[PDB]
């Protein structure tokens, strides 16, 4: 259940370089005598917030930056704190994607972008627009062959295309990702899709094709085109593809966009190795040397670290990542990306599998974005639940008192005070209130982590509400003033 003390047990994807990154973890044993254990578990970034919530899970797990503000939001990652020394030999925008409400919650490794990645035999001149591949798939179906595969199971893929005429996932405003501002359904967004729907609808690509069968058909020669990121040249070295990798094709004249991700190592809240995590990660990983034997291993794209980001960018193949990078923008970071993604993920299933239209997908992807988070649905139904556990003492105080106060200015006192990060009260002034009624009432002591409260009377009816003054540290026993924004809990 716990997790070992004197050992290093890392996570990291498994289409990324673990048994490079396992090289590093053998000099680290061999310097320290500390043996560091690599896995790469299949849905790791779903396995981590289950088994970390219980103080399980790696010393260490690697996943892009756009996951780690909904870890840190449930007290999943330790604070990085390097030197300043440290801090200044990476990019600071690598650590700006790693920065959470003030706080550093991860250390950066590698900047990755999608590029269009071709085959030079087939395709000397690859296409510069979207608009041209059906003209150019044709061509090739006549000699056997497709324009352009890759994986339409994931909205990473296509979420260039989506961007390009306007789609964004949350607006930036007033100094922060606004959730409740989502573009996923606005005219561009609908128009990029529409324009992926329409290359299945004639033939031009199939909605069943994944990162395999995508990946199979380039490296065997049997599509001129793909796309994919940095850690897919390593297979495509192996095949007797000579290929390039290149911008985007741009879509209605505008470039498309990939969402930029940022290799990113955290360190487990309930790791009892945090000291020699930071070690492995500052003195071992962030080298030059360690760097490479990942890279050896799957190329890591353009890295965080500047030393080595200079000889890398020497390869065409990091300049035309970097170009590709430069026309995208950084993923948020946000808890909320976590639903944005399942949201479009659905989408593009089903508007490519013609199961819904375009406008019916997206529309849905948009409401789906922007709804209650997991996070806050789970948060929203704990602290309930210690309400409930309150309110039956309540009743068994009014039975033994006739009651429901201690005395005409006292409430009595409660025996679920705090739970899940909220602290309790009764709500309103004792005096004058009512002898059969009562309302207990949830506020958080980090009111940017849960930003609502809840209440509820003696009959169990409940509302959530956005906007409240109240805070756990005013001093006193119970709550009194309103609340806004407040809606019924179902
Ligand atoms: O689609 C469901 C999927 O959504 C979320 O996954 C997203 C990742 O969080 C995000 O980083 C990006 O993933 C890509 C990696 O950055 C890249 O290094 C490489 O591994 O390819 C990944 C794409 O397959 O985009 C995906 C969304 O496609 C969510 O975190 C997942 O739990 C969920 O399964
Ligand atoms: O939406 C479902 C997807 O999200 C999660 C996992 O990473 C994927 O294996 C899964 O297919
Ligand atoms: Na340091
Ligand atoms: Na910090
Ligand atoms: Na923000
Ligand atoms: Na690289
Ligand atoms: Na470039």
């Amino acid at each position: 259940m716990k997790i070992e003390e004197g050992k290093l047990v890392i996570w990291i994807n498994g289409d990324k370089g673990y048994n490079g990154l396992a090289e590093v973890g053998k000099k680290f044993e061999k310097d320290t005598g500390i043996k560091v254990t690599v896995e790469h578990p299949d849905k790791l970034e779903e396995k981590f917030p289950q088994v970390a919530a219980t103080g399980d899970g790696p010393d260490i797990i690697f996943w892009a930056h756009d996951r780690f503000g909904g870890y840190a939001q449930s007290g999943l990652l330790a604070e990085i704190t390097p030197a300043a020394a440290f801090q200044d030999k990476l990019y600071p925008f690598t650590w700006d994607a790693v920065r959470y409400n003030g706080k550093l919650i991860a250390y950066p490794i590698a900047v990755e972008a999608l590029s269009l990645i071709y085959n030079k035999d087939l395709l000397p001149n690859p296409p510069k627009t979207w608009e041209e591949i059906p003209a150019l798939d044709k061509e090739l179906k006549a000699k056997g062959k497709s324009a352009l595969m890759f994986n339409l199971q994931e909205p990473y893929f296509t979420w260039p295309l989506i961007a390009a005429d306007g789609g964004y996932a949350f607006k930036y405003a007033a100094g922060k990702y606004d959730i409740k501002d989502v573009g996923v359904d606005n005219a561009g967004a609908k128009a990029g899709l529409t324009f992926l729907v329409d290359l299945i609808k004639n033939k031009h690509m199939n909605a069943d094709t994944d990162y395999s069968i995508a990946e199979a058909a380039f490296n065997k020669g049997e599509t001129a085109m793909t796309i994919n990121g940095p850690w897919a040249w390593s297979n495509i070295d192996t095949s007797a593809v000579n290929y390039g990798v290149t911008v985007l094709p741009t879509f209605k004249g505008q470039p498309s966009k990939p969402f930029v991700g940022v290799l990113s190592a955290g360190i487990n809240a309930a790791s009892p190795n945090k000291e020699l995590a930071k070690e492995f990660l500052e003195n071992y990983l962030l080298t030059d040397e360690g760097l490479e034997a990942v890279n050896k291993d799957k190329p890591l794209g353009a890295v965080a670290l500047k030393s080595y980001e200079e000889e890398l960018a020497k390869d065409p193949r990091i300049a035309a990542t970097m170009e590709n990078a430069q026309k995208g923008e950084i993923m948020p970071n946000i808890p909320q990306m976590s639903a944005f993604w399942y949201a479009v993920r659905t989408a593009v299933i089903n508007a490519a599998s013609g199961r819904q239209t375009v406008d019916a997908a997206l529309a849905a992807a948009q409401t789906n974005a922007a709804a209650a988070s997991e996070f806050e649905k789970a948060k929203i139904n704990a602290v309930r639940a210690a309400l409930l556990e309150n309110a039956h003492f309540m009743e068994k105080f009014y039975l033994q008192n006739g009651r429901f106060k201690q005395t005409s200015t006292k409430w009595p006192s409660l025996p679920i005070k705090e739970a899940e990060g909220f602290c309790i009260r009764l709500n309103g002034i004792a005096r004058g209130a009512l002898d059969s009624k009562f309302m207990l009432k949830a506020v958080a002591i980090d009111k940017d982590k849960n930003p609502f409260i809840i209440k509820m009377n003696e009959n169990l009816v409940t509302f959530i509400c956005k906007k409240s003054a109240s805070s756990c540290s005013d001093g006193l026993d119970y709550f009194k003033g309103n609340d806004k924004d407040c809606k019924l809990f179902k």
